């Protein structure tokens, strides 16, 4: 249904948005890594403290309202 994302760049927050049932782990992740422009070594997403990455759909198991994300990234200067 609703679900929050929690990215750790430009003074991070927690953010709402609305998504559909075929939405997937893996497919948000690739999404930021290409929207950063940044490789899987310094850019990850976390979901319930897990990794994770090949969900292919939550609503075959059981998908809900209030789920939550967290988007980790890295750099060096």
């Amino acid at each position: 249904m609703k679900i929050k994302i929690v990215p750790a760049v430009g003074g991070g927050s927690p953010l709402e948005l609305e998504v559909a049932p075929n939405a997937t782990v893996g497919a948000v992740r690739t999404k930021v890594c290409a929207m950063k422009k940044l490789p899987p070594d310094t850019t990850r997403l976390t979901y319930k403290g897990r990794a994770l990455k090949d969900t292919e759909t939550l609503e075959s198991l059981g998908v809900a309202d209030g789920d939550k994300f967290v988007l980790i990234t890295r750099t060096v200067g």
